[PDB]
């Protein structure tokens, strides 16, 4: 039984957050001088914004894998006597949102300072993983340091044994790399072109300087968009080697696999396009062939080995499996039906991350598709977690 | 313990007001013009603010009450299977306080409207009494209906019989004369005052017709003063026609007439410093022992009886009774001190809202003076029925 403060607490940031979005909206709709270059304020706070949704749905997968009785405690090796309820994530999203605004805000406005408007971002960031690294006994204690030490123990994965939490772990940063593609690009920005000892903050497109982080002739971004799919692939090879089974871990490679070439050939085609040549098109080609050969396979295995779906001994539930625990048919179609769809808007957004065409629109298609792949993890997490409890 | 929904209303609430009113702050210090005349905004919007705290304070007082392990049901007699718990009063106040920030901001900001600033606070006093008189069976309908039932029970004291409630409640509204003022200030000045087939809304003003509200007129501004003095003699009257008890029954008329005496007196000063007669400094000098013979007429009254303390068998507790339910007594020594001072301020409020002098800084005072004696009858409400209990 969660104490009543926990939930007064959960009252107050909601509250408190609905209000900064709505003011904060009206001072856009209205404040924002509409000449100055305003993307790179996006292209910094999508990550903060990301970061906040997933929390909230982690919130509400937690209460819901809780609610519909499946013992995961148990499989998540949890301690039983001392495990996180959904309102402990509310208040954390709550308190995040609040942070996120005020600073958004501040940046709107900004009254005086030395400074004019680039010092709040770094601040915010930094208050960020301050929470995140804090050392003292307090601020639960237990999932704080939990969390760093998985955190740690996955990025030096090629050593240490891989379990449930680890490939768990690692598959949902898999769907946060734009937090990662935003961080770089801001280390970018603010380590060669932005100026510290400077005013103003307005620097025109026109300049050379302009567009550096936004081009590919360093070919670190392809790297850093596919630093998860490299991991996990070690994690599975890993894994096959420990336990020596080649068929699910080689499938699972392979799938994994698929998306180094997507990027590699996304970021040849661009250069080749850029420096025109004159068969850039057969590189397109092969771009869609990819597009397809890893689309319809991520698509059968997460439709067929992850959730154990139309299997051959369905007997009266049609389209689902024998044993389902959640009553609502409708919501595993409407599930499977959206996977589908997102899937390929997955790799779009992907591609049109890695490979910089259409500069006008390109930011504005990322900004909209980033915060769709991660609600699919979130409706995901569900079914992965029913059909791990009922295979255990 | 209440379902964790109201916990998370209250929450939500709380933080929504808070917010609601620091950007008020803030909006009021930097767009309000200084020259403008903002006197009758506040003066309507005192009435709202007033009874807002007053919903706190009685919210904190119930929870208190039940903390102290006082049985108050009994007291009270009130139903035991429906009785509202310190949650609902927080809920139904920050609901409350919701609306007055919103239409205070609507009446100060205006950006796109028909009507400029005179439409919001009708719209605002009526929903609240429309919620107050709801007939449905939603929203606590069995406390508003008997909270109007008792209402009607105690507006016609002189035939119904008297209880604890409808005294404690004549109590109430004694010390929130403020608002009954202030409604017929804003009656008056809807009624006769404003310019309703105009533009803008306030707009300078130095007719000697302007300020006819501010005026007594012949005894419109006594007469409403006195209606709780009115009504609590009336109902001690009656109390003594049933029980035939001569000491407490009738040194109560004194109690209540006292003040009854003093606003007369103040109208009588009042239009004398109209005429400016020669003898005028008389009826001043009566005035303050008109004054003392209210206040310190009062207290002997509360520190006696009512609380109770001074008695002949204090013992061990210093200046307190020889027993206390409450754990330190640090809380009646700051009752005691701070009962003196406010009330005397409290006689002197009700003399200045009534005297219609100092018209630059009076006013000034009144809207400072308004807000404590509400606390104070929160400080006191506490002791009274704790010393009722015991002497049941």
């Amino acid at each position: 039984p969660a104490p009543a403060w926990t939930t007064f607490r959960v009252g107050l940031f909601c509250g408190i957050f609905i209000v900064l979005n709505i003011t904060l909206v009206l001072a856009a709709v209205f404040k924002l001088e509409t000449d100055r270059s305003i993307w790179p304020l996006i292209r910094i706070y999508r990550g903060g914004f990301l970061l906040i949704e997933f929390l909230f749905l982690l919130g509400i997968n937690t209460y819901g894998w809780r609610q519909a009785g499946v013992n995961h405690v148990l499989i998540f090796e949890l301690n039983p006597r001392s495990n996180l309820s959904h309102q402990h994530l509310f208040e954390i999203a709550g308190f995040l949102g609040i942070l996120w605004c005020l600073s958004l805000l501040a940046c709107f406005f900004a009254p005086i300072s030395v400074i004019p408007t680039y010092v709040y971002p770094l601040a915010l960031y930094g208050f960020m993983v301050f929470f995140l690294i804090n050392p003292t006994k307090t601020f639960y204690y237990k999932s704080r340091f939990w969390l760093l030490k998985l955190l740690f123990r996955v990025f030096t994965a090629p050593f240490h044994k891989v379990g449930f939490a680890d490939f768990w772990l690692a598959d949902q940063l898999n769907s946060l790399s734009v937090i990662l593609m935003d961080l770089e690009y801001m280390i970018c920005f603010y380590s060669l072109e932005l100026k510290w000892d400077e005013s103003k903050g307005l620097l025109p497109n026109n300049s050379e300087e302009s567009g550096i982080c936004h081009k590919y002739t360093y070919g670190v971004r392809a790297i850093v968009q596919c630093i998860p799919a490299w991991l996990r692939f070690i994690q599975c090879l890993r894994r096959y080697r420990d336990t020596k089974r080649a068929f699910p871990h080689l499938v699972n490679a392979g799938k994994y696999s698929t998306t180094f070439f997507m990027v590699t050939f996304a970021a040849l085609y661009s250069t080749h396009k850029e420096r025109g040549h004159s068969d850039t098109m057969v590189f397109f080609y092969l771009w869609i062939v990819f597009y397809i050969i890893s689309s319809c396979y991520t698509l059968i295995w997460d439709l067929k080995m992850d959730w154990g779906l139309f299997d051959k001994n369905a007997g009266e539930n049609t389209f689902l499996r024998e044993e389902i625990v959640y009553p609502q048919k409708a919501y595993y179609y409407c599930a499977i039906i959206e996977d589908v769809i997102l899937r390929f808007a997955w790799t779009i957004q992907i591609s049109i991350t890695s490979t910089t065409l259409l500069p006008h629109s390109g930011d504005i298609i990322a900004t909209v598709f980033a915060p769709l792949e991660v609600f699919r993890r979130f409706v995901w997490n569900f079914f992965r977690l029913e059909n791990e409890h009922l295979n255990n």
